[PDB]
């Protein structure tokens, strides 16, 4: 068991094993808070996630447990990964203190579009890093469901991997695939391609494409650009109430995406309105998508693996705190950190 070392961030007290020092604080979530430090074994910078009251709740607990299985699940370039898992704790009964580490990116989606003026080239590289890593991930059959500028990391290299939590420290509702906000409940893995078709427009604009105030006003601003849904996807609505406003408005034709994007790409305008379909049957899919000429640059089909079947069994459970706890703890301490290159 290393040494640990006690001192305080942020009216929050950190137990950190003694290899990373310098502890420095980059930002906060609602599940947990993160640290920059340096890994004296590697020589690198690294972030250091202490989770918020991991065990105060079945919620908190499963959330943990979620989070701590998702993670040392996932091993590609373009998601996050487990570097290191820790806790002070001694033993079971002494458990209450979940740290995650993973490497250091420099910034979010949100911190660069603020600049805005990113080239086209830009573009490509981060967009085409962002379907790369949503095909391993859906290839796990994990559906993301909240992919936003915030989720994001960046360095300055313009490597790009997805996180499951940002930094609070940018509406998530703006992104969101118009069946989520309808409540359908059976989403599509294609819900994270609307999103990525949200995130890639105002990448090339500079502007939020639906900057809707709520979750009415948003469906509003989709249906001007993508246009009223036709009968055969009224038909599959079963809210007569949803059903009563989407038809309730005025309808409006489909827009010219061509002259909404003026000024960009023609082949990402093309990829745009492949993935801003209303019918998540008809969505390009991330693996679809790396095939578009729009990544010719990029797109290397031999180097975009698939992930490991990921066991989501346990998401239907519904277990005491201590259980949840008790197989938290039983994953930190069967964690086995990738080798040093
Ligand atoms: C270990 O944390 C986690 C562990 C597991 C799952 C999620 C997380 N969360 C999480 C992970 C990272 C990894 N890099 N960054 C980061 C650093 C930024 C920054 O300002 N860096 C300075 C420039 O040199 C210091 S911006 C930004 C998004 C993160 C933010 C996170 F919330
Ligand atoms: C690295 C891959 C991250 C997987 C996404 C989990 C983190 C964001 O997704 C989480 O769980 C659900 C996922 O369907 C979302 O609906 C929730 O909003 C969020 O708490
Ligand atoms: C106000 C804008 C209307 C939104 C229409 C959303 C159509 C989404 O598409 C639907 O997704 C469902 C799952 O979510 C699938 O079951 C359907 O097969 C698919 O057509």
């Amino acid at each position: 068991r290393p040494t640990f070392y006690r001192q305080e961030l942020n009216k929050t007290i950190w137990e950190v094993p003694e290899r990373y020092q310098n502890l420095s604080p980059v930002g906060s979530g609602a599940y947990g808070s993160v640290c920059a430090a340096f890994d004296t074994k590697t020589g690198h910078r690294v972030a250091v996630k202490k989770l918020s009251r991991p065990f105060q709740s079945i919620i908190h607990a499963k959330r943990t447990y979620r989070e701590l299985r998702l993670l040392k699940h996932m091993k590609h370039e373009n998601v996050i990964g487990l570097l290191d898992v820790f806790t002070p704790a001694r033993s079971l009964e002494e458990f209450n203190d979940v740290y995650l580490v993973t490497h250091l990116m420099g910034a979010d989606l949100n911190n660069i579009v603020k600049c805005q003026k990113l080239t086209d080239d830009h573009v490509q590289f981060l967009i085409y890093q962002i379907l790369r890593g949503l095909k391993y991930i859906h290839s796990a059959d994990i559906i993301h469901r909240d992919l936003k500028p915030s989720n994001l990391a960046v360095n300055e290299d313009c490597e790009l991997k997805i996180l499951d939590f940002g930094l609070a420290r940018v509406a998530t509702r703006w992104y969101r695939a118009p069946e989520i906000m309808l409540n359908w409940m059976h989403y599509n893995q294609t819900v994270d391609i609307w999103s990525v078709g949200c995130i890639m427009a105002e990448l090339l604009t500079g502007r939020t494409l639906f900057p809707g105030t709520d979750h009415i006003d948003q469906l509003k601003l989709i249906l001007r650009l993508v246009g009223t849904p036709g009968a055969e996807l009224l038909k599959k609505i079963s809210s007569e109430s949803a059903r009563n406003y989407i038809q309730s408005l005025a309808q409006m034709p489909k827009m010219n995406f061509a002259n909404v994007f003026i000024g960009a790409n023609p082949l990402a305008v093309d990829l745009l309105e492949k993935m801003l379909v209303l019918d998540s049957d008809k969505r390009i899919t991330a693996a679809q998508a790396l095939a578009h000429a729009y990544f010719a640059q990029y797109h290397d089909p031999d180097d975009e693996p698939v992930a490991d079947p990921y066991d989501q069994s346990f998401e239907s459970r519904d277990l005491l705190i201590d259980e949840w706890k008790s197989l938290t703890y039983d994953e930190v301490i069967s964690f086995v950190p990738p080798p040093l290159d």
